[PDB]
């Protein structure tokens, strides 16, 4: 009948330049059977050490013991847990990682790949992207302010089949809140798009990968700056606690809105969709609820016509959950992606971005292999948070 | 992979007095390797042998070959068909009985519940309900207009274990739309609900089951006057073809509305749910388009705090597919349910109802063990349509 | 007095190249007094022969026996039919062709034109239009795919005397529902509209066509990238089930929106008007619930200063019922027109586009004298839909 | 085709105690074939002398000379008069009642009944409604304030087989603008309502038919004391000029609202069912533009699940245009009814009320026999308008 | 400036029978300079064990080394952590108490209260109230289900001068989301109000404490049912998830509505007010963001009309920044209380209730004296959350 039983935990810490983050929690679930999982945590509230305590928490009290089918069941659990029943952001992180790891052993159970178990092949391939990153001469520091730089890697990433390409030039995010672009913000971000629009032409879509840095006055001025660029999405104009004020910068710009990374559960995307503030949903799986609850949010986004865009600034575990749902759904957009040498090797290179697309995997589960002695052989030991925000406030 | 390959249509009458209707249409599935399905079309725009031609069509022309796992992708192809891609009630209503054989073969070719397969065991038991029948002393002409045996009724289902219990006193449903009811149309019907309320106590719940007879100004004011009774619901309160009049209905009395078994799809699920139309949906799996989208639908009602009572005007197929659904979704409140002995016996007793509960299947697939024999021996040989809207005009 | 006493179903091919599609469905009906009757179905969600059934069943069942006169009579019960009074695209496409071979008749009858029968003759002339089709030397495949054979398509229709032109550049619409164009996609159909609009100056409007390809993003995307060549209207710009979405990219793109050949019936045209989703509704007489129907939807849309314009994708037939609503409304916009051989022979010439106008026909009836012979010399033997939507996802 | 050439006006005055009105204004067109064609006129803005003058002048300016088929043409004439194009309730009262003319005449020259020229016989019997009158032997002015009285009268209309009643005990209409009732206002209708149900039971419904008198605040107090005899509706609760303000009446009032007696044109009548202002609509036939202008609102009615009530407070010529308007649209509800000698004699009894329906005519056109010499020697003398509203303020 | 120096976490379990929940997490900080400040956290989606992690984290991350006095500061580095700005339940439980731990500091190194330090002495008595307990002669079990008995403690609250009483007898809340309440919760629920209102009469008002067992359409069933017995408040009628939804519970009952003990920030706080969800906020200030959050949230109600009333579901360290909120803000309505043994002699008495009401403190800070000793005694052995929601569905 088979019953979830042992939880490992393990948190490794990419190489440098760590694209992808400082650590990546990682989840391993055993059944009574034998049948091993892996799944991955988006969570950096608190630090991993935290994290652990949290984890084990969540898997003690409301998944040992049960029936890896009853993924409903485990949900509600976990999203009721002390009298709450409302999105914990931080149980939720915990939650979602053990929940991809019981379809990992899902899949090995019925032998078949995950998406087979939630509706099937709907898509053969997936069409991904990828922020724009350093190329191998550029000048690492001097890149990130650099229209003429970021051009080059579009080009790059166009030469590799990627047809649609991210990158934010709109300055840094702090703790502070929102705030007023500075005009070089604005000038920045104009210079961007038109250097990499030209490059690439029509040849590839620009994805505006704004991180909520600003008040609902300056994501409108900042719309209408780089509107004249068509770019495909405007994500996070606004930080993302404020529902009402992101569908109001939604009406003032002709650019489609983008959002959902820092969102949790359905509870809280519902809102997002009901009131228009975003046309492009972007889960991160591991914080979202899991798999499950992401096929619930897709399944929201097709009565409003809207979009699915997994996010992922985390490990090929995450990913490999996301490539998963993309290929179950009808309204999928893209995947994004991150290609290192870390993440390709973490899963031995099952799953691979080719062409600027994603095949569905055909092996069971996740169809990944998990490298767990390069995983331990890599650990975090700094004191930082996975992502972390600014002290100081916007430079004028 | 499995594919589909054989279809064929089996059209059963249920002996008199008939409770479930003039005929069931099932069809059987089979695929290649030798698996069969049972599934229920919930369809009577048009007659059996139209049917027959619409399901043919609808199953050569896009599930025919298909492997059965690809449910997202055989919905996409139905719904779209000819240049559509809207709710088309008829082909939607042939689609939803193959995809239902569909988890039938699926939940066998697994060796699992079909409710395992679709979110796992969230409910062990499913509340039920019946409809207020005559009893065997019953004069079953009078007994319909009948306060006082009605009531008798309603305590002889609560010595059954039921704990809610349906009935309609408020006249005919017409051709013509919507009209205001009699006034003693409302009378009859505070009658019934004194009497029921009286003879249950707090035992049962009173669902008034209106078939959509009223022009919204008379569902208000029918609502308003059975309100003191306390109904759990208030079931198509006026027809299904103008979602913000219910609503207005929902706004102006005190009781839950309930609508759904005329409804098809999740594109008209939504509207109902984002206009407030209703809080309790009832969805009719032979005809949303099967068992995946009721899942979404129920996903959808999930984040307005709303939940789903399957329909049930049909055979024991269908509503094992109902119970399915039942045993997945933490928001169910409870499940239509007819008891016939050719219910029972058309599905060898394998799922029953037992002191007003129905305990989660166990069996692979529907769980059912079909008697195809005793279906083809009960040949529809009527003119009549499943069920009639009558000519004649509201009796004043 | 008279009776509806006998029909024929009759399904047609035209010669290539097609423009018309696959197949007419017409319908031939025969009071018991001999007055022949022709109208035409759109329906599509499967296949003539399916269809055959349904139309039989539809006439059988709630017109067989009636006096033509009672359109409204009819109306309700078709669309009560089975307890659903609900729009059924498939039932309402059958009874539409059957409603309009009424009018036929009644025409016949009073001996006068449909349009002196449903408010006399409003317009004298009515205005028409047509899509971009290949001229004589145009590489077949190569024409869909280039502004510049459009411009010269659309030249050769101002030369005719047409004074607005159709066309769709945006791409494939598939099953999937809604996608993001890709930049391509965009591109492409900026160009068609720059070359275009250079070629006819001020002597043409320009329609843009499209088909519900595309998300509400998307869709506002090519929305106001296509607004500086001053389109006349912006057809389709998503799938037909999300009413509140078409009204968001009506809010969004300067363009008026146009739309209807997917829907069916008042109760869905009512929240278009109601919602803000268009201000052109575009009803096909064959599918929408017949000339009647849509003499109700025109008087609607008067209210809301919007205008019809009658879709035609088929036959003279319902090209005949099309220009006879027109002549009878005050807020006709124009009459879509495919001017065929087959089409002209199908009814002998009867009506005819005369220098991009159509004149009031003064015969009686629909003013046709339909070719029988010529339309059982050409059955359909294919297996595919009218129209169908592609399996394959949008290229990028 | 036939043109209208000739016009008579002729102004009558039903006998004492002439329950209908101090004047009814008809209308006799004739046609250059000879065709004679009877209307009602609904206007007493001004007196019967200026709207001889407004009635030849429309007539002259719009009508004579055209076929009578070409109704939208002659409506959107008289609509538009000296660039208006919005209500004209004067110019609107004058063409109504050519209008009816016209269909009498087209009627007559089909040789068929109106209905059967729009849209059929929906309905064979319409349900009837009438004031409460004096019976014989109670005193002619104590019954107006006279709920036993009253009573009576409501008793007498069952027996006769009405199956509801109307009336009106709410106080007096000024020309001061709606007025907060006195609290005897708000009493009497009260016991009003209580002698009127308690006499009926539950063989007739109780038409609340007030007369626009109060503030919005006042009707809301009105409406919720005499909520609890359960009237089928609530009319005119206040002046018809401010929709926005009847809405709010409807919502916080639980009786059906019902309006219209006052309005003209689809272009009023829309706004009233798009806010909700009223479920019921009482379309004045000699004044809201005519027969077809009152199908276009039906037809309007109806997507809102909303009914049509046709008023009558004139003479039977109006009333027959009622019964064909009635007669052919699925949304009746019941038609209201003067049961007078005169009404009687002026079309020589050619239609009539029995037990409590009217049966659709059978004769062509309007099936009238209209008595013009009873008409001619019956002159209005008096020199008061219609109706008219009282100059002392209510009395508290 | 004083800095933050040194964090104790100490969890305390309340002896038998332990109302006031299962442990109560304590924090205690000490500056550089000495100065000793105490707080509570509320937060049990996860154990005591994790919870020490997440503070240990919190206050290291983003406190430690700070100066006591910026408190924006530090919440904006909690609120922000990890990149998120957006409401997590978790970490804010952790901060919350960290933050009155620093108010605590602030009001001795000022030797001012707390209330001082925020706005002043607004209010020199607080309004109280508590939950019917059982009195000592009670069958401590029969008690929750015994109207009667309820009815006793209420009038023994009474006698001891409060002047609001809480209960809650609408059944249990599930883990399963809201449910339709059955008929005995609803007569129970309603023999409640009526025992207590008897008993109590004017001398005191009734806060039916539910807690948001039910979904919409049950809220609004059971609301109505006890609206007879004028209740002061419903509280938490349904989850915390869906506040629109709450909003129409509000407008569908005459029951002012309360929230907010299951939400945190201004950010979750702000949409309650703005759609009208609650009339009434409740915040557990050691989950909301401590004590100047709860200024905010105040002031935002100020301009609502609305008032607020801190809940108390734990210690009496948490009950002292209740009073000190309290104190200072012009819309109090009431502060909830808990009289135990325990509750008093953990701060050794130094606050107490009289007879109903609650003093403005005089001593500096809380104006406590926590007695370390006594709370490091009663170490929490069980495993249970504070809190924690059923896993068996509601009986039926």
């Amino acid at each position: 009948s088979m019953k979830l039983q042992d939880l490992e935990v393990i948190v490794t810490a990419p190489p440098a330049p760590g694209w992808g983050g400082r650590y990546w929690i990682l989840v391993k679930l055993t059944t009574d059977t034998g049948i091993v999982g892996w799944g991955e945590c988006y969570a950096a509230s608190v630090g991993p050490q935290a994290m652990r305590a949290v984890i084990e928490d969540v898997f003690a009290r409301h998944m040992q013991g049960e029936n890896p089918e009853n993924i409903e069941l485990m949900y509600r659990r976990a999203y009721s847990s002390g009298f709450t029943q409302r999105p914990d952001l931080t149980v939720m992180g915990a939650f979602s990682g053990l929940e991809i790891a019981c379809w990992d052993i899902l899949g090995k159970d019925r032998d078949r790949p995950v998406y087979a178990l939630i509706g099937g092949r709907m898509n053969e391939r997936v069409r991904g992207y990828t922020y724009l990153y350093p190329l191998p001469h550029h000048d690492m520091t001097a890149f990130w302010t650099s229209p003429e730089m970021a051009a080059e890697s579009a080009l790059d990433c166009v030469a590799r089949g990627y047809t649609a390409i991210k990158f934010d030039p709109a300055g840094p995010y702090t703790m502070r809140g929102g705030h007023m672009p500075a005009m070089t913000d604005i000038s920045q971000s104009v210079a961007f798009c038109k250097a990499i629009r030209a490059a690439v032409g029509d040849k590839a879509d620009l994805l505006f990968g704004t991180h909520g840095q600003f008040t609902t006055a300056g994501a409108i001025r900042l719309g209408n700056a780089i509107a004249p660029y068509s770019p495909l999405w405007y994500e996070e104009p606004i930080p993302p606690d404020a529902v009402e004020q992101m569908a109001a910068v939604a009406r003032a710009v002709p650019i489609p809105v983008a959002t959902g990374e820092r969102l949790t559960t359905k509870a809280e995307f519902a809102p997002v969709l009901r009131s228009g503030a975003a046309a492009i949903l972007q889960p991160a799986l591991g914080r979202v609820g899991g798999i499950w609850e992401a096929k619930k949010i897709a399944a929201m986004a097709e009565v409003y016509n809207a979009q699915i865009a997994p996010h992922l600034y985390a490990g090929p575990v995450e990913w490999a959950a996301n490539i998963h749902l993309a290929a179950s759904i009808p309204n999928i957009l893209m995947c994004e992606c991150i290609e290192t040498p870390f993440h390709d090797q973490l899963i031995k290179s099952t799953i691979k971005v080719e062409d600027g697309f994603i095949t569905a995997p055909t092996a069971a589960g996740l169809g990944l292999e998990v490298d767990e002695a390069l995983a331990r052989a890599h650990p975090y030991t700094g004191n930082g948070l996975h992502l972390e925000m600014q002290e100081a406030p916007c430079d004028y």
